[PDB]
């Protein structure tokens, strides 16, 4: 009466599972610095592989098989592309060192290798870790082998820790496939998807750091005739990256422009880049053994606000608790919406205080602001691995920004461009009220100071609302007339479905995208992020 199944087709023959024969089974792999135990077992559309491992495992190889020639790609964070690419025309990026870790948590592999993070998909299959809690999961395309790696970071384990799981899922039907996948990462790492997505108000896509508290408040002034729950002030009223409580220009205290908007009627909002502390700022010249080091030297994460930005070193409990105590007071000022950027710094690669890997500390520190601003808070992650946020954040940007032109030349690169930021919110569609509520960043539906014409306004506007995605507008209200409120209203009318990218392994930007069951029942909408046109249908 045996059951154990094996694959019975040609393609899946080249599997191998940690060196094995790829079957259910649970097995043991002996090597000379370190030990998996493991289990292949059959589930419903694929199989997983799951166990634990001890030692130093290092760039653990987990699966090898053949490489299919078009491959769904996708980068670790919010910003960079979620993308079909030919396998094996790829070609090494050049990579802005002061972004490296944009690009790859392992750039070493970038500079060599066609990289994706988390899962790959080609027609027909996906491949896929269902967590990042100590490893950072990854693939590369390696002389026609696709090769899937847990990286540990030299860390070494005295007794066993769990493996990342693995799922390799098989359906003709790929958007389903990707949808059973985010549902299994969901269920692995207890993902917050909250039933009220808000709508609101975000100063960046308009004023970026020219904001003025006078027009801000001009703004929330205008923001009463919108339909807009929370009003959120982004990065212009800090003195510092790090020097949250400080505020600059004619900016009142923190806790005085909550209570401003507050008694507005609105639910106050803020951003922080809560990871990052600046080569100027208070903190880190108060304490410089608060940074991830190279050498014993503070190690830049990035370069932003032209001069050199530091990562906090979440292994530190002094580090903690100070991120607990900034994010309780701003919650007890009256904040409830937390945008928190450039989380990627909190995973860099570099030496901590204690010998733990970048993604444990990352999940640390985020753990700790979800403690410390409540249960009732909303947390919107930004520049951040995405995986290792599954379970913390309400929220997730999962596109570059948005900006206010297409980008109809512009490379996609991760730089701001609405034509990529819309790309990444199709690709990554499936990830929406799984992982997190994917936010596709802010509409900018003014009529003046913008590059953006009404048909390219319409387009990302009525396919975010068909998405289901967050609705955050971003503009001087001002200027934002009779069009831009029809689009508003529109597409508050397009929420509340089940969305599917039909065609998510196109290669031309033209989607098919379907939601059953929003508040104007079922719609379709065709679009083309080339040709800026739009084909929209409503029962
Ligand atoms: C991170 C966010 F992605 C973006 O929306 C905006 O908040 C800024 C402000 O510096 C770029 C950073």
């Amino acid at each position: 009466h045996s059951s154990g199944l094996v694959p019975r087709g040609s393609h899946m023959a080249s599997m191998e599972i940690f060196g094995k024969t790829f079957r259910e089974g649970r097995f043991v792999l002996k090597e000379k610095n370190f030990t998996v135990e493991f289990a292949v077992e059959k589930i419903h559309l694929g199989w997983k592989i799951s166990g634990r491992v001890k030692g130093s495992p290092g760039r653990l190889e987990v699966l090898r098989t053949k490489a299919p020639e078009k491959v769904l790609v996708n980068n670790w964070q919010s910003w960079g592309p979620c993308r079909v690419v030919d396998a094996f025309s790829f070609k090494p990026p050049e990579i802005d060192p002061n972004w490296r870790y944009t690009a790859s948590v392992v750039p070493d592999v970038l500079e060599r290798n066609l990289q994706s993070d988390y899962f790959v998909a080609e027609e027909g299959k996906v491949y896929g870790f269902l967590s990042s809690k100590i490893a950072h999961p990854f693939f590369a395309v390696e002389d026609g082998e696709l090769v899937a790696y847990l990286e540990y970071f030299d860390v070494e384990f005295d007794d066993f820790v769990p493996l990342e799981p693995l799922v390799v899922l098989e359906d003709p039907n790929t958007p389903l496939l990707l949808e059973k996948y985010a549902e299994l990462v969901g269920m692995e790492n207890n993902a917050r998807v909250p039933k009220h997505t808000p709508t609101g108000w975000c100063s960046w896509y308009h004023y970026f750091l020219d904001l003025t508290w006078e027009e801000t408040l001009k703004n929330l002034k205008l923001a009463k005739n919108f339909p807009f729950e929370v009003f959120q002030i982004d990065d212009a009223y800090e003195k510092d990256i790090g020097d949250w409580l400080v505020t600059r220009g004619d900016f009142p205290s923190v806790e005085e422009m909550a209570k401003v908007i507050a008694e507005n009627g609105f639910i106050p909002g803020i951003w922080t880049a809560p990871f990052s502390v600046s080569e100027t700022s208070d903190v880190f010249n108060e304490h410089p053994d608060w940074v991830v080091k190279e050498n014993g030297e503070p190690k830049m994460a990035y370069r932003n606000w032209n001069k050199k930005i530091y990562a906090l070193d979440l292994s530190k409990d002094e580090v903690l608790n100070w991120l607990f105590d900034l994010f309780s007071s701003l919650r007890k000022m009256g904040y409830r919406y937390f945008k928190i950027d450039f989380l990627f710094a909190g995973a860099v690669p570099g030496e901590r205080k204690k010998n733990i890997t970048p993604i444990q500390a990352f999940r640390k520190g985020i753990e700790t602001i979800r403690k410390a601003v409540g249960e009732d808070s909303f947390i919107l992650g930004c520049g951040s691995p995405l995986l290792p946020a599954v379970g913390c954040v309400d929220g997730m940007r999962i596109g570059p920004d948005t900006a206010p032109f297409w980008g109809e030349h512009i490379e996609d690169n991760g730089a701001p461009a609405a034509r990529w930021a819309l790309r990444n919110a199709i690709t990554r569609y499936f990830m929406h009220d799984r992982f997190w509520l994917n936010d596709p960043d802010c509409l900018i539906l003014r009529e003046e100071k913008t590059d953006l014409t009404q048909k390219e306004k319409e387009l990302y506007s009525y396919t975010c609302g068909v998405l289901d995605n967050m609705i955050i507008e971003s503009d001087d209200l001002s200027l934002v007339r009779d069009h831009g409120k029809k689009v508003l209203k529109e597409t508050l009318e397009l929420l509340g479905g089940r969305p599917r990218v039909q065609n998510i392994m196109s290669e031309d930007l033209r989607y098919e995208i379907v939601s059953s069951g929003t508040l104007s029942g079922n719609v379709k909408i065709v679009v083309d992020l080339n040709s800026r046109e739009y084909h929209l249908e409503k029962e």
